[PDB]
């Protein structure tokens, strides 16, 4: 049927992409590769770029999984996003146990530089820092904050910019879906401050793991995120419990409404492959058929 690719359609509305998280296992099973080829314009590593996947012991990197994704995307004419370079998730014990500031700075910089160098010029977007905020808006006391202090964030970004000046560098977080929530306000205020200091934060990414009914709030939250003045914002990790068309369409329209929002990435293709499968929160069902939300996004994006 005509005009059924949400990536094609969103590009026709002036956005950069509709993306999806994937990896080698997905691409070689199910109908994921077919759907991604037809319907999506950008891919991200669901897991293969995580620190645990990529640097399981100090200085010793594992690239096979990430290489597969990058190669597949290149072969299929897809943009690539990657991350997360610095966050509290998926950290090897060898990182978490470091207590010396200069050591951890250099570990972090080597992790950033190594990964970004390997894929230099190939990656549109890097999520450099993730999940840096507490729910109250204070900085999360992860190993980086505890050992390095708050400079870890400027250092990460500056390191990333040096490693691959072509990439757009993002900070990302979750629970940025309500404009009145302290975390949402805080990331804006801190990103403004960091950018005023010359930190090269090109984007804020909103990890939109949503419960039912939360789409509507994003119409206010996304404009708020864009007010930090980054050149870009994006929607990441999108899924919605229940997959209501109302929620999905509100999210998409938030993207359309926000000039600086470049695109939307969904957390996966088909429901059974979600970490939240019982909430059937994705755009394709367990037989790989598009769900009502997919079709509602198509109608919303269709336009002489
Ligand atoms: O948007 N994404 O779905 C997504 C998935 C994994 C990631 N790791 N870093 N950034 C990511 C974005």
């Amino acid at each position: 049927e005509a005009a059924q690719s949400i990536d094609q359609l969103i590009k026709a509305r002036g956005k950069v992409y509709f993306g999806v998280a994937t990896d080698q296992n997905r691409l070689t099973t199910g109908k994921n590769a077919a759907i991604i080829k037809a319907d999506f314009g950008m891919v991200w590593p669901e897991n293969s770029m995580a620190w645990d996947a990529t640097e399981p012991s100090q200085g010793n990197f594992n690239f096979a999984g990430a290489d597969y994704l990058v190669n597949w995307a290149q072969q299929n004419g897809k943009l690539i996003g990657a991350g997360c370079l610095v966050w509290h998730n998926f950290l090897p014990s060898w990182v978490s146990s470091i207590t010396d500031k200069n050591t951890l700075i250099n570990v972090m910089k080597n992790h950033i530089t190594t990964l970004m160098t390997r894929y230099k010029g190939k990656i549109r977007t890097w999520d450099v820092v993730g999940e840096a905020f507490n729910e109250d808006g204070s900085l999360r006391q992860n190993v980086f904050l505890n050992v390095i202090g708050e400079d870890y964030i400027p250092i990460a970004f500056q390191t990333a910019r040096a490693a691959d000046p072509n990439a757009k560098l993002y900070i990302m977080d979750y629970n940025l879906d309500s404009a009145s929530y302290p975390k949402t306000q805080a990331i804006v205020n801190r990103v403004k401050q960091w950018r005023a200091a010359g930190v090269p934060i090109d984007g804020i990414g909103s990890q939109m793991h949503l419960s039912a009914g939360q789409g509507a709030g994003v119409l206010q939250a996304l404009p708020l995120l864009a007010s930090a003045g980054t050149p870009e914002v994006s929607i990441l990790m999108l899924d919605v419990a229940g997959a209501s068309p109302t929620d999905y369409v509100n999210v998409v329209n938030a993207c359309l409404n926000v000039q600086s929002c470049v695109g939307i990435t969904v957390m996966g293709v088909a429901d059974p492959d979600s970490a939240f499968a019982s909430s059937t929160p994705l755009l394709f069902d367990g037989n790989f058929n598009p769900k009502p939300a997919y079709n509602a996004i198509v109608q919303d994006l269709q336009q002489i």
